[PDB]
């Protein structure tokens, strides 16, 4: 009964097709993904650290010579490239690769962002099950999540205890470090998020988000001085490391150069550089903060690298080679790894967007690069595919009418939200702050511009904020308001609706995501463990003649072979004819035609 | 009768479709018609073609030196299209554009937009004459420099060619409005190059030399292409007349670090400009320019945004970007830079069909050193093979195979005769060892066999004896230069046979290509016989012809109006009949079922 | 522009497909066309008709009775076609072979060519004039008598005319080129065949009285239908001044042993001649025909052997071959005859789209007693209502119905009620007692309540009280005759009416039309402006318009013969147009129709 769970799965599918593949691109029909061969495991920074704690390792990295490397192929990557729908089949199956072979990375980004979210929402799986596999596939190294401030891993800003109950729950999971960020860059709203991985005798890597131009004397509002202040202020609020989140990939080598100097001066914490390729020159950047010092530098591995992803793993590595900041990674390890992720990523086909390459207009708009294909997708669902070039014009129309902003998740998307109603509604900045020109906001802008995401240095524009209010706002923080959930009484209301106990973990999801996570546990009961099948069942089901392999428990194979499908019945149902471990099924499925 | 030969045109193709297309991926049904940019209607300033026509080469050379700016080279027009788009991007869609660059860009060194693939593929692929092209190119942009890629002996051919037929097509070349010619040898060999290089200075033009970059300069372990290699190579080429001296980083292997180290010391070792060109395969490329850019490089090319990254060029916009303020900067509106990025970004929708299916960087460009033009297309040649599951397989017998070969460069057309070397290795289950293994009969390819026998030339430390000796079957090697074995041609003996296979006189630039190219020549002049002027049709029409009920615009000399009103049936003869409307007027124009 | 019309008519079809058409089988690909035989060609040897003008009907009727031949009437014109291809037979096809009829078989006693279903089934489904079809057989044939089928008061038509129009129409049929009448009525009913019959005497042609067989005169316990009810009637219409007296078997009804008996009987009891007609439903019609002949009737109906069997006449050719050198051998070229049928083997190709799916003979229809021209098409009426596989309930439902009418005469219009009577009561699943129940209410057909009335007239003994009175639901009945009671129409309004409608004066015969078929003329007329005279085109043509490339040959007049490709097509176009491509005579012409998708 797990086996006829998944078997009824893979029967809808192979007759009905995947609702997120059903009219994508399929893959070509001719190259699976092989694990390369392999010893036991050095050890390495996850036993320093737990050696060592959050202050000391921290301490450890600023002192270190070799530029240290964090791997965010396994979230940032196929977030940016593949809108997040990299399976924890593929993601596991590779952990005791870099285990065994890249045992001086720093880490691997491997967690929060939009997988929390998507994993279970269209890919019928749980996260903490993702988060376990790989921590048992890679007992070695730290295991990076992002974290969104007071947002979570959600979209707005949540109470308090909310905050707390997850964070706790992250690093039972196998969180090591957090890397966490408030979107306008208010420090305020990232006091609880610190003090919690503090609490965890966890690596609390606080976050400056970097927009603008520091060498730009015409935009002095995000100066040098800007940032060399937050560090100081993350320092003084408890921060083990500092992390540089250039999100939309604006960080020039030039201003790398500068920033990384005064940094360093600023503070003696060491400091962790993370961008994005969007530019066609985030490596030069990549490159030159290691020049400046920087301490660690995030990157993807080559078949998930360029674009709006993070530059190439392989080739910084390969530039640093020799050098003194060399960090020691083996270059022929690094390819064995992303010709795997290649293979992986012609099985996501369906995914893929249509950027070409690089685009400089990335100045001009300052989209993350973890949004752009996602708002490309909005619009052209919005009938705009043509007008595209002004929706990007009214991105930054729109940053400029909000007083010029950090543009990172959630605030991204309240401003894609306004530049998408601008476009299709026809409006200028100077109709949309008018007093004569009638305009229905998105949700989403009421929502910011009371003061449910934070406030900005000066606090919002005032007139566009009288207008859009129609409610008068608020500038304390936010769950400094939101009175405290009952984590008892939110848990009967769940445990009552799946009429069943569930774990701690699973009420962590239902914090974060009441209705995602409800409906994700109503089909594991139905489908059972569908993440234990190889990215083509999932999403294809198994043609005629084909058979297949997979491991149920630990140890137990089910070899199941596709040998038949029947006409549509009049009762409506097709039947599907399999063999499991030769022993013949017969499972029904409905006609959704 | 241009107009009956045009219609013929659309109606075979609207019928049969065009070869090169039929059975690729279309573009989007929807595609907005690339828009040239209004211009705000400023007058052109001087540029870099009026100084050069002042000083003449050397002097400007001398001005290149001592300009503080960094200057750019624009490679969309070639380099660009050649690695993304096998070289078909079209005559209609490349000038449209050229008066933009001139009006808008006038700081530009030159246009990267001449020889190279395009010489070759302009007639076999598109029907169209390349000639034609520089022509309306140079009248676009009066005032930039225009610039090709010349491949030393091998012409805009594969194979070394005999000396008056290198200087007859670089004479050519300069007379339709080459200025700045980019000369390399597939092998860095000086004695190789001379003849072009006299040849390009004969027509008082910008001799351009290239020294081919390969290997790592700042690797100890593969001293071969070390720091003094290069700098040697680079007073050879002075002495031999050139005024400009190149990098060309065909393969993008160039890291920063060695950026630094290398335009350091050439600029120490020659007072000659520098001129660096790379490739964005690994992904860093950006990096690498800039870096040469910090330490005084004189100019670097780039391509336009929508045609920049992986195997083309880094990108454009965003390394002026990363300039703008500093003390070389060098001077480009990046407005402008985005709006014509833009408009190629319109242009390369339509040409979906040569689309590769490559994603992104790839650091094992520095195990294979594939050139960045030659990865696509000898990833094809290995599809076609049915080796695509084995593609890694194939780089890796690549890089072998460049081992077995002493350690060459591998640049056009030394590369393809790795890649023939590599494609073999992996379809026969060959190592190195069985390649050279007494006891195992190997058929080597031909170009190899030649390669090894002399014809490309020789490489610094000679051709491996027991490889040559087994490849060669008996026949002696000769380590003089190639074309100090040919027959001088015939000039006019050979223009007479052409002028009788087409019953008519050719010009002095169709000559060029005919001794250039004498078959594919010969099949694009029948072809313009029958087919009329194709190339003044814009690129959808030229590659789908009409859809039913279509209307369409183009040029002969007179706008003509078209429209598709019915096809018919195929008849009794094999043949279809387009049913057209030309100006108000019915045509019914026949032409055959090719299915 | 006669041209243009054509043209258009070809595009819309070959774009459109012709509705009759489009979605009933194809005829084979190859298709030989049809091919009028040869003719040596002297000139045509004077026959029957040349005698009829000469002797007028009176004497003509004398030399049929003395005729020590028997006589041949060739049914294959109209019942043939009606019986087996519902009646969609084109003027080309059967004008072409006049001729040929007219050199070759000049000892035929008439053509049966006109009235019947054609009248109508023309206009309605054809697109062509039926009197255009007369005029051009009229042509081919002047020494052959033309032969029509008359419904009394019926007309050409399903119910009874006022007078006046019926006599109208008596006279333009003569003038059209009819020369012989049959005229039957449906119940048998005398006094409502005396209008009918008088305007044919009027116009001095032959008055064919029909008297319509059903039962068995050899079955006792069947009575009513006995030997003296047919003797009665041959005496009762030889004194309303019939010609000729006819048994006309619409169901094939009559079995040889009854032939033997009756034939005897009818020619001791008139001296007028008598003419059989029969259909071979049963399989055994010819031995009925044989049996009458050598009992002495003076003419019989055939057709031709490629539109005989099952439901159309029986055989000629074999007729005719089982009568050669007999005493009556009726001096008919077999060979000739042969000919003619292979040309109408091929005529019968084209109209692949119209045969039905009977495969032979059956004995059920002395059960159900349907006419062999209705049996087909209550048969499709019956898959209309989705009821195929019940259809020897129908069968009998027919049969049933029957004898809660009192046992009637079925053939146009009386057998279409007993039609629909039957298909309700199958549909609606009633036996014949529910349907005269008092505590059963049933909405009864508009025909049947018609006929109750009184509209289609009064069988021997009336109509059963209590299903007159359940079915009227109030209405008072009358029991005499229509034409008594129907207001005669008022022509030289209606002329003005019609001639209104459109835009133009008319003819005698088209109003003669109008005054049958008010909307079908008016619907005829109107395609007529728009199409032209597509009578005149082959009939692939007329259903199917003409395959990418193909030429065509076709007459306009006599004279005027134009050349047509079909060149190209284009797609559809943003106002959902499609414009073909024409050559006309070597020049080119784009006519634009509609997409009717
Ligand atoms: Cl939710
Ligand atoms: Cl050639
Ligand atoms: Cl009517
Ligand atoms: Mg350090
Ligand atoms: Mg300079
Ligand atoms: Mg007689
Ligand atoms: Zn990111
Ligand atoms: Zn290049
Ligand atoms: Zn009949």
């Amino acid at each position: 009964d797990r086996a006829t769970k998944l078997l009824t799965y893979l029967a809808d599918v192979t007759v009905n097709g995947h609702p997120e593949a059903k009219d994508r691109p399929k893959p070509l029909e001719n190259a699976r993904p092989v694990v390369p061969y392999a010893n036991g495991v050095k050890d390495g920074t996850k036993q320093l650290l737990d050696t060592l704690g959050p202050k000391k390792f921290g301490e450890w990295m600023r002192n270190e010579k070799r530029v240290l490397l964090t791997d965010t192929t396994m979230r940032d990557g196929h977030q940016s490239l593949l809108a997040t729908r990299m399976r924890t089949y593929d993601i596991a199956r590779i952990a005791g690769t870099y285990s065994h072979a890249l045992p001086n990375l720093l880490s691997l980004e491997c967690w929060g962002g939009a997988t929390f979210d998507v994993s279970m929402r269209f890919l019928t799986e749980d996260p903490w099950e993702r988060l376990a596999l790989i921590r048992e596939g890679a007992p070695n190294l730290l295991l990076q999540m992002l974290l969104r401030g007071a947002n979570g891993v959600g979209y707005t800003n949540y109470p308090d205890n909310v905050v707390k109950y997850f964070v706790r729950q992250a690093a039972k999971g196998g969180i090591d470090l957090f890397r966490v960020f408030d979107c306008l860059n208010w420090v305020e709203n990232m006091r609880v998020s610190m003090d919690a991985i503090a609490e965890e005798n966890k690596l609390c890597e606080a976050a400056i988000c970097y927009t603008g131009d520091i060498l730009n004397s015409a935009r002095p509002k995000y100066d040098l001085k800007y940032y060399t202040n937050l560090a100081v202020e993350l320092e003084k609020a408890g921060a083990h490391i500092i992390a540089v989140k250039d999100m939309a990939g604006l960080l020039k080598p030039a201003a790398a150069k500068v920033l990384f100097k005064a940094l360093r001066e600023a503070t003696g914490l060491p400091i962790h550089f993370h961008t994005h390729d969007t530019s066609g020159i985030a490596a030069a950047t990549v490159l030159a903060a290691v020049e400046a010092g920087v301490d660690a530098v995030d990157a993807a591995m080559d078949a998930l690298s360029g674009n709006t992803s993070q530059p190439c793993l392989g080739s910084i590595v390969e530039a640093l080679s020799g050098s003194e900041r060399d960090p020691g990674l083996d270059p022929a390890w690094i390819r064995r790894i992303s010709f795997y992720w290649e293979a992986v990523r012609n099985q996501y086909a369906a995914f893929e967007s249509d950027l070409k390459g690089p685009a400089s207009e990335v100045y001009l708009h300052e989209m993350p690069g973890g949004q752009f294909t996602n708002l490309k997708e909005q619009a052209r669902s919005l009938g705009l595919e043509t007008r595209w070039h002004q929706v990007a014009q009214a991105y930054a129309d729109a940053n400029q009418m909000f007083g010029d902003i950090v543009k990172v998740t959630p605030s991204s998307k309240v401003v894609g939200d306004m530049a998408l109603m601008m476009v299709s509604q026809d409006l200028t900045v100077a109709d949309v702050v008018s007093p004569d020109r009638e305009v229905s906001f998105p949700e989403s802008v009421v929502s910011m511009l009371k003061g449910d995401l934070g406030q900005p240095p000066s606090g919002w524009p005032e007139a566009l904020q009288k207008k859009a209010l129609k409610e008068k706002p608020y500038t304390v923080r936010p769950g400094s308001l939101l009175k405290e959930a009952d984590l008892d009484a939110e848990r009967k209301v769940i445990e009552k609706k799946l009429e069943r106990e569930v774990s701690d973990f699973e009420f962590a999801s239902y914090l974060m995501y009441p209705k995602v996570f409800t409906d994700f546990a109503l089909a594991s009961d139905t489908y059972g463990p569908v993440s234990v099948l190889p990215t083509p069942a999932y999403f294809y089901g198994l043609a005629d003649g084909e058979e297949l392999f997979a491991d149920i428990e630990k140890g137990k194979t089910l070899v199941i072979v596709n040998q038949a499908v029947s006409a549509t019945d009049s009762q409506g149902m097709v039947t599907v004819f399999f063999e499991l471990n030769g022993q013949p099924r017969r499972i029904k499925v409905p006609d959704r035609a």
